[PDB]
């Protein structure tokens, strides 16, 4: 039986498409003169905050309008400085970005009353974590309990957080307990903790779509897009994938 | 591959065949015209010094008298007095048991200088700790790490202590790790945390014997009194035997 499921934060249950951080860095660009794709800005997602900003300095249709506006090319020192501005910038829109994601709602409350526990592990730091998770809660979604990368020595890939989790829900064999996330991030740090490890697709920042994109795109450039972010999953430890949370309870079922 | 170990501290590393509590845990019952066996008040042990007495008014046969001289199950007082005199009395010998099972520094140091980091767990309370290994650090060991049962929410059988020394050692997949004790309580600990799980027997405490008195025995006495302990492990999920610990550096090993 597992007594346990734990999830993470944007991606998951909250933001679909998890464009949060995609805003902040289109406008650090937009804003100095230059204009990003979604496309463009999207692809460097993965690394550290200040290693995707090398990134989208070294893809040429942009260093190809910046040095047609500074008629120079970009500094380290553009890089020091682009980076700075991030956080604010986050601060000032996460609380748009706090909407639970449909019927993640119907499925929750339906995991409580088999009374199953609930828990989550984000890689937002605990001072972002007092925003997103108040605007969730006036919108709807409190977990069981809340841990971030401030309250262990390192966050993902490292299990810490997922071991706190056990601790303060009293769940002990690991493998008693479901871990779901939205990105290769996510799959790591399952694994490491000896956890049953889940992926889902739509919505989840490697798919990049927007609700409405998804809906009126065509069924067959839809498929084929869904198609690589689950072999993506698999290729780093998924157990099991999922297109909506709606098909988790499934997995459960499975697992015995 | 074992990048760890975790060990218990009296009668594995420390004391040899405990006794430190034993006679301090038949008066306090023999006070009350209450007999209780050396195998009874030995069965037990590893828990915290608070939950073992516990243990102790919960034995059928020891209530069965419980309720012969007094109506009355024990209750919380019956409880939390035979205690507070057992740490009075327990506090005035301690000094006495911090002295190490001989040769096991001598094993201690061959795993060192092999780059594998040492940690532990235990049932003394923090208080008790603190000046254990206080003597003990004088008279040759002091380990990487030492978590007790104040640090968590509770002591063997939960897998808290040793998730806290992962935690701390810097050691992921918890099967990286050997888990090693030398009473019932601690077998079970192993196994409730995903480790490989190894019991000690001469100089134990389910063997409850002397270093001087395991030199004068017979051999058809000795032979198989530690059956009957390497029998009481296994049964307990135990992965492997040990007769002394000259014999850990193999079963390290064999696991590969
Ligand atoms: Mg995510
Ligand atoms: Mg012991």
């Amino acid at each position: 039986k597992i007594e346990a499921v734990i999830f993470d934060w944007a991606g998951t249950t909250v933001d679909y498409g998890c464009f949060a951080p995609l805003e902040v860095f289109m406008e650090i660009f937009h804003k100095r003169g230059v204009a990003i794709t979604a496309e463009e800005a999207r692809k460097p997602m993965g690394l550290l905050k200040i290693d995707h900003v090398r990134a989208l300095t070294e893809m040429p249709r942009i260093a190809s309008e910046w040095n047609r506006v500074f008629r120079q090319l970009p500094t380290e020192a553009d890089i020091q400085e682009m980076y700075e501005e991030f956080e604010e910038i986050l601060f000032a829109i996460l609380p748009r970005y706090a909407s639970p994601i449909n019927g993640v709602k119907e499925v929750i409350a339906s995991l409580r009353e088999r009374g199953i526990k609930i828990g989550s592990t984000t890689g937002y730091t605990r001072e972002m974590m007092d925003i997103v998770a108040k605007e969730a809660a006036l919108q709807g979604y409190k977990p069981d309990f809340l841990v971030t990368p401030d309250d262990v020595p390192a966050g993902r890939p490292y299990p810490w957080m997922c071991y706190k989790n056990a601790m303060e829900l009293g769940v002990y064999p690991m493998n008693h307990m479901i871990k779901v996330g939205d990105t290769v991030s996510d799959m790591k740090e399952g694994r490491n903790a000896g956890m049953w490890t889940v992926g889902v697709i739509l919505g989840s920042s490697e798919l990049g779509l927007t609700e409405e994109e998804v809906e009126n795109m065509d069924s067959v450039e839809l498929r084929e897009k869904i198609e690589v972010v689950r072999n993506r999953f698999v290729e780093n430890g998924a157990h099991f994938t999922i297109e909506t949370m709606q098909e988790l309870e499934s997995v459960m079922e499975h697992i015995e």
